[PDB]
């Protein structure tokens, strides 16, 4: 049970049962950033779905509710006072998943109300012919880190509700994003800035949410073009966001990007499952599976004696966001 071992060690090192939040690092001086906390929430959910130890499973199910409670105690229930639309949407997506797992109606209202605020008021047709703004304060840029997560959140809400409103939203957001925030061959651009144009800088987490939304659209629509879209973005990641031995890059020193492999790995697992089930792209599937396994083994060979792995997978304080990626990789 390497996935169980990895998750237990992550909790032992970083979980604060008193505040019901993760610590930012092993000094236990400061709790994790708001948007990153939603991604650690999803890690708890993924370990819950992966494990077959019923005692650990029940423990992780309780933790799903505690993570939300601790964040609500510090930040409130209404997140629309946060000027970052991406922060809001990461929590809306997490809330949709928490509803799928628990059935607790507070999570459905949280997902729906926050999705609606962003989509209904922060979509604009004028600048760049579409897209959602990064912030709800100033309107200067439209970014991959809000647009693709918004498509993914719409797809979860469609699965829950069967309301075509959400499928129509996902289709519209993704079409815009593919056209304005990619090169058409799987390279995902960070953002488009008013008075400048596209900033074509690719990162692990934006490759990830593009891939996850494309796989979700394939499943919901039956259009094979969406699967092709996801494969091209996975090939780009494997060939161009890696070191000379094929190990995924380290994206520091930026604090938001350092743990981005967590989001990438979560979404690559969705593509791997869809390829295994459909038997499509058999040649790429075999190469992709082998490359993933090589990455996981190299990462875990760098673990310390407490079973924690730093985010520099190619080589004394450990950080929760950087260290999460190796745990996610064993819970997919
Ligand atoms: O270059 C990393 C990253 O930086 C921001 S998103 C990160 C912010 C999310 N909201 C809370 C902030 O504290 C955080 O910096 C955006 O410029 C994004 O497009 C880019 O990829």
């Amino acid at each position: 049970s390497d996935g169980d071992t990895a998750m237990k060690a992550f909790n032992d090192t970083f979980w604060d049962p008193n505040a019901k939040m993760f610590w930012k690092d092993s000094k236990r001086e400061k709790h994790q950033d708001f948007w990153v906390e939603a991604e650690l929430w999803e890690l708890v959910m993924d370990a819950y779905q992966h494990t077959s130890d019923p005692a650990l499973k029940a423990e992780l199910k309780t933790q799903i509710d505690d993570v939300y409670d601790g964040t609500v105690a510090k930040y409130g229930q209404d997140w629309t006072n946060n000027p970052f639309n991406d922060d809001i949407m990461w929590w809306a997506m997490g809330s949709a998943r928490a509803y799928q797992i628990t059935g607790n109606p507070r999570y459905l209202e949280a997902a729906r109300d926050h999705f609606d605020f962003v989509y209904d008021t922060q979509w604009d047709e004028e600048f760049a012919n579409g897209g959602i703004w990064w912030l709800n304060s100033d309107h200067n840029t439209k970014n991959a880190c809000i647009n693709f997560p918004a498509a993914q959140a719409a797809l979860y809400l469609y699965d829950i509700t069967k309301d075509e409103h959400y499928l129509n939203a996902a289709t519209k957001i993704f079409r815009w994003g593919k056209t304005m925030l990619t090169d058409g061959n799987g390279k995902v651009f960070d953002r488009i800035e008013i008075e400048h144009g596209a900033v074509p800088d690719a990162t692990h987490y934006n490759q990830g949410t593009y891939i996850g939304s494309a796989v979700g659209l394939y499943k919901a629509t039956g259009n094979a073009v969406y699967l092709d879209d996801a494969v091209k973005a996975a090939k780009f990641t494997k060939n161009h966001l890696v070191d000379s031995n094929g190990v995924l890059n380290y994206e520091g020193p930026n604090g938001d990007l350092k743990g981005g492999k967590t989001i990438l790995m979560r979404n690559l697992a969705h593509l791997q499952k869809t390829l295994d089930e459909t038997g499509q792209y058999p040649e790429f599937s075999a190469e992709f599976d082998e490359w993933l396994a090589f990455n996981i083994e190299m990462a875990w060979s760098h673990q310390n004696s407490d079973h924690i792995v730093d985010g520099n997978w190619a080589g004394g304080t450990y950080e929760s966001w950087s260290s999460a990626a190796a745990v996610q990789a064993l819970n997919g």
